[PDB]
Formats: C-alpha cells, structure tokens, sequence
C-alpha cells in the first residue's frame, strides 16, 4: 500500500473526483482532496 493524490478538490455533499479516485474527506465537514490507492 502506497497512497498518492489525484489532484482534484472535493466538497461535502458532492465528493467530486475523476473516476478511479476517491476523497478521504474529514467526516464530510467541509472539503478535502482526492487520492488514489496503489499497492498489492
């Protein structure tokens, strides 16, 4: 497991990322940044 950013800003109630990426948003308080999981 390595984690990298996917260079996209996400918002609470929307969670916009490009497909294959997801956002580790902090309990859906306000906003976060999208990540990609790569590994085994």
């Amino acid at each position: 497991f390595d984690v990298v950013s996917c260079n996209k800003n996400c918002t609470s109630g929307q969670n916009e990322c490009p497909e294959g990426c997801f956002c580790g948003l902090l309990g859906q308080n306000k906003k976060g940044h999208c990540y990609k999981i790569i590994g085994n």
